[PDB]
């Protein structure tokens, strides 16, 4: 309809001015899940093609960071095996992070894109230019986001926000093949 | 209708007494999957929103508990994680784990929810205030619950119910201001 | 209608005969994954609702028989943690061990039931008198057991059946009261 | 309607010539996580059924090779378990892996199948005889692909393809015969 399309239209703006793309870990590169042992080992489990969106983006010269609440040992291994250097950890309240990673690239708020799941990403989530919501984000997220995905965290969801981004930027074409060279 | 408004207001007043929420392990903390190895170690998998509804409980001075039938030390690693000390373990039959935790608080039965899936939950969950039945629970349990989740166990239900609560006392600011300021 | 009511009493008659329930392993006790780690160990996670199944078809004085073509340990632990003795492993054509328990137990063909996902339970699913394939078995399995699951193996599958069967002989009580007194 | 008789027996007809099946494994072979650990210890999950499909394949004197990006010894662990032999690690692009394949068995482009669900598969899916998408796939592999399987990678999509081609050619039965022989 004509709504859709406007809609479609305001959505693809937002993608458009993107130049880092910050993610939440637990609930968003996951599923959700901490899986424990009996002698308190812990791990989690991230999506191949979550990497290779995240490889994309930094390949098309868009910027990836993470900032999260956990703080063991699983986030820094993930985070290099995908070569993602800016990332903070243990953070409980993330105003201050994204303020320090703000500072660090020179970014204007509306060059950011957040994807959460959880009431500590609303703030992110409703400052940055796209905020993002993933399919499985609690009830507030959902609401507040500027865009939900179809998909639920670690199963593609941050996949199909790094799509719409290189889509809307056409990069796509650009990020593949710049990938496919390294 | 004014059937479902009827019914929405009776649960909410049932959530509005509520002073401690109690807990099952596995299949409702937990997707009920027991993860075992070779050398029989074994490991749970828990989901971060559900360790944030206990949290912004604990945050808005809602107790938290634990009875489970488990007996292993995953459940021991979980517990300390979340903060959580009113726990039982190994518990086959879980009534006089009830009976313990009611005399420890002081509470009246009708002050205590319990989240359930299984028959021996059925007891607990008929004898308390809010009897919770996860979406996947054994089909005695969702029949004789108070109400039952949306979600899956391990995936969210008990911080379905952990909102419902807050939500129905007007303690959800409370509980998101108290825990991002720890 | 009256063809759903003859259907159901057939399945009921099936069910009231049974004196052992018999299962396989992957993909029916389990969601059929295997979990493998760097170094070779291997895992498999089974669900605690259909634990508490065998424990009820045992405390109300059913056998429960594992055939499994599976030879790890995961197999071995996981039947000492049930209490089930009667179990074959690495069984890759299975009628050898069916005809072997069928000795050992005295049993018409028709006081076994067996729940299967693939091809080498076929002769087994035909030959007993309670033949059930999991929801997620492969095509021909569905089409030739008696009965299929709603739930998938690993999930719930196999305590559907054994509440099926439980129902059936009016054993019900006796089997949580009978496990809840252990 | 006459269409879908058509496209079925174009699928058909492909499937007829296929005399080798690869496939990829995060994403196809597996559920597409990356299970990582404290220590940084990887697992991936398979899936069981599609390990019968392949082990039916060549059974039936179907050749089966792996073309993965992983480099883990994961991969390695569960070749040596399904005594697959003709497989390729660490392929970021992955036409020169094909091509060295395609020289060893001395077989035509439209004699392989291939299994895919991510952008370094598509010039494999689009130049080869069976070119398949698992239902989880990226959109652009979804929309190039001969055909796609309705399971998502690790839950049977693999086994789903090993029984078309051995339907078509009429080799399901030699198959499991074969198999249920060794
Ligand atoms: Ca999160
Ligand atoms: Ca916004
Ligand atoms: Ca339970
Ligand atoms: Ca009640
Ligand atoms: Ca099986
Ligand atoms: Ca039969
Ligand atoms: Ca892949
Ligand atoms: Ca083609």
């Amino acid at each position: 309809s004509l709504n859709t399309e406007i809609e479609m239209n305001e959505l693809l703006e937002k993608a458009k001015k993107i130049k880092c793309l910050i993610c939440d870990v637990d609930g968003v590169l996951s599923d959700g899940l901490l899986h424990i042992d009996n002698h308190g080992n812990e791990l989690k489990s991230f999506h191949v093609q979550d990497g290779m969106g995240l490889k994309l983006l930094m390949a098309a010269g868009i910027q990836v960071a993470i900032i999260t609440t956990a703080q063991n040992a699983v986030v820094d291994h993930r985070m290099e095996q995908l070569g993602i250097t800016h990332y903070y950890k243990g953070q409980v309240d993330k105003r201050s992070a994204y303020q320090h990673l703000k500072k660090t690239l020179g970014l204007n708020d509306d060059e950011f894109a957040y994807i959460g799941d959880d009431l500590p990403d609303l703030p992110l989530i409703q400052q940055v230019g796209l905020g993002v919501a993933v399919s499985n984000a609690v009830p507030q997220v959902l609401e507040f986001a500027d865009w939900r995905t179809e998909r639920t965290g670690g199963r593609g969801a941050v996949r199909e926000l790094c799509d719409l981004i290189l889509n809307a930027q056409n990069k796509a074409e650009l990020a593949i093949t710049g990938y496919l060279k390294q």
